[PDB]
Parts: C-alpha cells; sequence; structure tokens
C-alpha cells in the first residue's frame, strides 16, 4: 500500500555532533532505478555510529546513521533484480557492485563505489531520499539503518534466507562478519597459533570466535575494563589481560606470554597507539598485525618501519574482507546451521525508541550490542 | 699450513664514521669450536656497508664491515660438520641456526642469532679474532668480508657448488636474493600484474628480476637518476620515472599510470618518505608494499593507518625472506643452471686494495655493483 509514495515515518536525526540523536518525523522518497526501499526490523548500535556523533569518522550532517541491520523489503524501483518486496535484506555499508576492478579481484572487497574514503552521504546518484524540517537529510554509508524505512541502491543490499531471526543476524550487516572475517580471511588465522585481540566489544568477541574457529591454541585478550574478559573467555579468549595492571608496556608483556611474540595480533579499538603496540606485540621475523579499528579522521601515527624489515606483516580490512554481496546470505545459512553464535554479541535489546539510551549503555561500557527493534 | 695459528693480513678498517676505509694489518684468530676462517675470493661494495660509514646504520667501531661474498675455507674449528676446508662458501649475514622458533617456522627467515637487531659487532660468543696494533676490531653482522680472511660462526656460512664462479656469486651473499626474494618470495608477485619498484640500484635492479620471473605484465622502476633507467629496462623493467620531472607527487603519478594503484610496490632506497609513498601508490584494496631499503636510525615515520584499513598490506623482510643457510647452495645452484643473470648488476671489478675509489663510485651514482677481488 506505500509502494510509489512517499512515506512519513520516524528516524533518529543526528543534526549536530556530539548531541542526542532526534526521534522524529522524516519524509522517505520510493526507491528509483536500481533501489530498494526497506522496512527496519532490527539494527545495532556499533562503535561505529557513535564515531559519527563524536566526530571521529566523518561523514556530511545532518544525517540518519546507522549501517548493521535486518529488514524486509518494502519496494523496488525499475530494473532491479535481485530482491523482491517480501524478502528479508541486510543492508550492506560496503556495497559490490560486482563491475569494479576491485569487485573483479579475488581478494579485494573494498568496492570502488563505496561511500567510506570520500564520504559524500547520498545514493549512487549523488542524492538523498530522506526529508526532514524540509531539508535534505545525508545518508550514512549507503544504508541509513536508524530510521523505520530506508532506501538503499541494489548493490548495497543482500537478500537473505526467508526464515532468518532478523533480530539477530543484523549483527552479520557489520559487526560480526567484520571480526571473524578479519580472522579468518584477512590474517588467515593458523590451527595451532597464538593469537591477541586489543579490544573486546562486539567487534573483538567476533575476532576472537573466528581465531577458535581457525583452530588457535592461544587467544589473548586484551582490554582496558577487566568486565570484558568474562564474555571473551566464553567466545575463546584462553587469557585476558587488562594492560592497566603492568608495569611494563603491553606489547613486552605478550611478546612475553608468547615466547618471543604473537603469530596473529588484532586492532580493534581505534586508537593509534593501539595499532603500534598490536604491531609490536606480533612476532618480528613472521607475526601479522590486522588493523580493524577506525582511527580517529584524518590523524597519522608514527611509527619505527624496522617493524616491519624484521618480518612483520601489516594490514587492514574493511568489514573483514568479504565481498559484501556474495558473502551476507552464506553467513545467514552458516548461522542458520548452527555454524556460529551470535547471542553473546548481544547485551541488551531495546525499542528503536530508546536509541539514545542504548548509546549510553554502549558509551558507559556496559553492553556490547545492543539491538534496536522497529 | 696456517691452520691453528694466527693469520696477519690486510683488511679494510672503519675506524670512524663518515672517513675513508684504512687498509691495516691486522691479526686474525684461528677458528674456535664451531667457527670457519675464510680465505676471501670476491666481495661486493653494498648500500649497506656505506650506511655503517655514513651514520645510517649504527653498529660499533671500529670494524671490518663487508658483508656480499664468497671464499674458500682455509681451515674448520672443533666441531664444524657442514663445510670443509678447500669448500668454496658463501657468508651469511643473515645466520640460519636451525634451532630457533623462526628456523624452525616455514615462512620465518630473520634467525634470532642474527646480529641486525641489537649488533655487538662480534662473534656468537660475544669476542673478536681480529685486532689491529693490540686494539680488538668489531665484526659486521657476522660476516667482515672487507678482510682477505675472516672468521664467521658456522650457522653464518653455507657451502656452494665447487665449481662456481666467486667473483659472480658473491652478489647471492646480499643484493641479489635480497631483491630477486623480496619479489618472488615475500611480495608473491602474480603474473600479469603491475609492479613499481622504488630504487634502480643493485637490489632494486634484482627487483625487477624477480618481478619479471614471476611474469609482471609491467614493471614501471621509480629513480631520481636518470642514468639508472637504461638498465632497469635491460633487466625487465617495461617504463621508469623521475620524480624530478614532474610538478605533482609521484604516488599520484603512479596511481594514474595504473588505472588507480599497483598490485606490488617496492622501497628500495632507504627513504622514509618513499617507503610512505610506496605504500600509497600500490591499490587501495588489494595492493602490496613490501620495504627493502634499511632507514636511518631510530626514525620514525609517519602515516595514515586508513592507507592499511582499505585492505593494503604493508610488509618488510631481511635478505629476501629466503632461509639463508637453506637457499644459498640452491640459488648458486639456479645460477649455474642458467635460471638468472649476474652480469647485468656488475658494473666495476677491482682489485680490494682499491676499496676507497669502489665505494666513489656508488656515491657518485655510476656503479651499480663493484666487486673486489683478492
Ligand atoms: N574495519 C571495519 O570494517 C570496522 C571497524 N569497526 C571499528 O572497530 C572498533 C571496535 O568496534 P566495537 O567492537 O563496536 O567497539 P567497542 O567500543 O564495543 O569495543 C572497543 C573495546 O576497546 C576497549 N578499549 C578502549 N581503549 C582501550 C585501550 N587503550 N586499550 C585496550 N582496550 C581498550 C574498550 O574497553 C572496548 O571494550 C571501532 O573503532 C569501530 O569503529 C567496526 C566495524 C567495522
Ligand atoms: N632488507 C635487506 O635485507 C637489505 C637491504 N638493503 C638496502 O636496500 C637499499 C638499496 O641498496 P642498493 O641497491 O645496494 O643501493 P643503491 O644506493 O645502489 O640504490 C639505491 C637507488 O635509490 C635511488 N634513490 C636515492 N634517493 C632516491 C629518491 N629520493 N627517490 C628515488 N630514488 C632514489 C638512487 O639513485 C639509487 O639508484 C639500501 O638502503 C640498502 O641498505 C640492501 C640489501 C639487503
Ligand atoms: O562499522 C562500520 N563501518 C565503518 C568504517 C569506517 C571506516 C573504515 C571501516 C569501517
Ligand atoms: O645489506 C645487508 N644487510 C644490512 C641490513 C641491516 C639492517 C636491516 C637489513 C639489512
Ligand atoms: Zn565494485
Ligand atoms: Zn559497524
Ligand atoms: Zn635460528
Ligand atoms: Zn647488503
Amino acid at each position: 500500500s506505500t509502494a510509489g509514495k512517499v512515506i512519513k515515518c520516524k528516524a533518529a536525526v543526528l543534526w549536530e555532533e556530539k548531541k542526542p540523536f532526534s526521534i522524529e518525523e522524516v519524509e522517505v522518497a520510493p526507491p528509483k532505478a536500481h533501489e530498494v526501499r526497506i522496512k527496519m526490523v532490527a539494527t545495532g548500535i556499533c562503535r561505529s555510529d557513535d564515531h559519527v556523533v563524536s566526530g571521529t569518522l566523518v561523514t556530511p550532517l545532518p544525517v540518519i546513521a546507522g549501517h548493521e541491520a535486518a529488514g524486509i523489503v518494502e519496494s523496488i524501483g525499475e530494473g532491479v533484480t535481485t530482491v523482491r518486496p517480501g524478502d528479508k535484506v541486510i543492508p550492506l555499508f560496503t556495497p559490490q557492485c560486482g563491475k569494479c576492478r576491485v569487485c573483479k579481484h579475488p581478494e579485494g572487497n573494498f568496492c570502488l563505489k563505496n561511500d567510506l574514503s570520500m564520504p559524500r552521504g547520498t545514493m549512487q546518484d549523488g542524492t538523498s531520499r530522506f526529508t526532514c524540517r524540509g531539508k535534505p537529510i545525508h545518508h550514512f554509508l549507503g544504508t541509513s539503518t536508524f530510521s523505520q524505512y530506508t532506501v538503499v541502491d541494489e548493490i548495497s543490499v543482500a537478500k537473505i534466507d526467508a526464515a532468518s531471526p532478523l533480530e539477530k543476524v543484523c549483527l552479520i550487516g557489520c559487526g560480526f562478519s567484520t571480526g571473524y572475517g578479519s580472522a579468518v580471511k584477512v590474517a588467515k588465522v593458523t590451527q595451532g597459533s597464538t593469537c591477541a585481540v586489543f579490544g573486546l566489544g562486539g567487534v573483538g568477541l567476533s575476532v576472537i570466535m573466528g581465531c577458535k574457529a581457525a583452530g588457535a591454541a592461544r587467544i589473548i585478550g586484551v582490554d582496558i575494563n577487566k568486565d570484558k574478559f568474562a564474555k571473551a573467555k566464553e567466545v575463546g579468549a584462553t587469557e585476558c589481560v587488562n594492560p592497566q595492571d603492568y608495569k611494563k608496556p603491553i606489547q613486552e608483556v605478550l611478546t612475553e606470554m608468547s615466547n618471543g611474540g604473537v603469530d596473529f595480533s588484532f586492532e580493534v579499538i581505534g586508537r593509534l597507539d593501539t595499532m603500534v603496540t598490536a604491531l609490536s606485540c606480533c612476532q618480528e621475523a613472521y607475526g601479522v598485525s590486522v588493523i580493524v579499528g577506525v582511527p580517529p579522521d584524518s590523524q597519522n601515527l608514527s611509527m619505527n618501519p624496522m617493524l616491519l624489515l624484521s618480518g612483520r606483516t601489516w594490514k587492514g580490512a574493511i568489514f573483514g574482507g568479504f565481498k559484501s554481496k556474495d558473502s551476507v546470505p552464506k553467513l545467514v545459512a552458516d548461522f542458520m546451521a548452527k555454524k556460529f553464535a551470535l547471542d553473546p554479541l548481544i547485551t541488551h535489546v531495546l525499542p528503536f525508541e530508546k536509541i539514545n539510551e542504548g548509546f549510553d549503555l554502549l558509551r558507559s561500557g556496559e553492553s556490547i550490542r545492543t539491538i534496536l527493534t522497529f
């Protein structure tokens, strides 16, 4: 009944940095050619959404944030082939156009149509589908999921299993898949190895899950908040260390614990200092360190290239290195076969209208993921 | 007849940074247990030896430098099992002890017995085999080849083919193998890829050789000295670029030349700025950059970690990633079988006594490798 019409609905609009979201009425345009309009069912609160509020992650404002979600297709624009009305879907914050040099590369996933490197906060066509208070509102990573309805480009949505539980599999839209794939696909963690995971939020827990799945022998979780440790051990950490408990710098501690450095280390926080520390704690000749955390905008780190000349490998990735539209349906299929677990990441469920409470839970240290239900 | 006796011979001693080498009469002690005394036959002049003169590379002084060499075993100490008197040998500036965690790892080559990370300028036992007028002289990377005779630990020497031409295969001891392995083993250059090689000295030429052997379709050489370009093209460069010719940064030039970034880049100079340019010029989602050059002591580079978060891989290596004692004999066997050429790297041949002329040639930009003969 809403097909072809403007929808009036509620959305959490961010008008300014360092302010609460404003839940208010927005207008959602119908989809144009090759666009899909989605009724949201569930969306998670990712630290990257909070980085938009804090200015850590720059994107044009005002904006409808949110990018870790699941919903149901309300309507399709002309020419859409990959989803239909009524389909369950996960929006893809990293698109898969399938035509660019990256999408054609066997190892690349950072499609050239992304809105991450040089964010414009628009649809692919350079326009917005959202109006609020008579003003156009920006999109966020081609997703914008903090709204009862959103419109996405076809290359930014994946059809998933019709029986999927949307209030869990929304995590496959960002935090689970990012962590998991950072271990299994990007680092390529090996059986019997020693891993160190810096940051034990939802993404870092998912990195632990991937390390465990890969057969790591030792998985050392590192966090300054010791309340994170219990859950990290439940999902596979063999030891947890709090850097504040030690007189020596933590790279020194880890190098000792691992008899000369770890095989794989992961930065899952977003601090320049910890990126360098995590690189330093992997074994100097054959260690690999993966940056997963989002750094403060435009800031450089400083490091001694001798850390690399001895033989370390340093890399980063977006979305766990997964080709998004290929991988998300498969991940969902795997979750419904119970190949991995999502419940350990979900600490809190709230209705969408309590989004600001959800962000307070994250900021205070209390939650891993809060799922918002519409 | 000299076995078990002190040898008096000439060696080139570096007493002070930024001075010429001094040809001195030195005393070379006989080898102690698990040590090998070698009569030199040929030694190349590598930029890393110059780095000791310039203070780029810090190692205790006074010192006998030289590390890219071949010779003949004059005698062996008690318990030596891998070489005998009369054998042709290449000293190994990176050892292969066979027992440490790196030697046991399939990929690692930076054996924990190395004298690179925290240089002591001694034999493994913490002492020197060289004296000049009563004063102990330090060793260099457990090799010290700018001498008519040297003493090395058994873990720092490999036996090679009895028929091999020592005045050529000395380059397997450092520059050739470092460049070639950086391409074929560390980067794992693929068929049909685009490569960019920063620095077209002996090591960079060997990188080009390796890229061509791996089947690269495009190999872009980058040097500020356009006199290096002809030889780079002879050994497989498809194009050469001088950053001084352009009114914009070379990473932008290379990114446009490669239609969005190269597949593999190599820093083969030793400058922090070129390390960051080389990383930048490889494709943001799937590019790999390898640091080969030796940076100035204790200096840090500055870089934006978003270069890695997109998907780039940054690594470095010593000695092309080769496990030294296993690989050097095989590389010599491959040269004897015409699998690669060494003559394109040799521009000058001089008697040992003319070492300072050899260094003048390197510093002026005229030479690639000067081989010093005994
Ligand atoms: N590369 C990618 O595609 C993606 C990156 N991100 C990023 O990953 C990072 C983690 O995301 P979440 O798990 O959602 O965040 P989170 O905030 O829940 O977890 C981060 C953890 O780091 C810990 N921490 C903070 N400072 C620390 C320090 N100095 N040392 C050790 N631990 C410290 C916190 O106590 C917390 O448990 C964020 O920067 C986020 O923006 C998330 C998703 C996708
Ligand atoms: N990682 C390893 O195991 C090893 C590393 N090294 C290092 O590799 C580097 C290369 O050694 P060689 O080939 O013997 O040296 P080289 O001095 O013959 O060649 C370096 C080249 O860099 C070029 N160059 C200098 N400044 C430049 C700039 N700003 N931009 C572009 N080109 C520039 C020069 O014109 C020269 O042709 C040195 O730093 C050396 O210490 C060499 C052997 C082993
Ligand atoms: O959390 C999801 N996406 C945000 C993101 C921003 C920049 C880099 C990686 C990820
Ligand atoms: O040229 C060979 N070795 C010198 C060297 C010193 C430090 C790091 C790598 C190599
Ligand atoms: Zn694409
Ligand atoms: Zn996220
Ligand atoms: Zn070893
Ligand atoms: Zn060298």
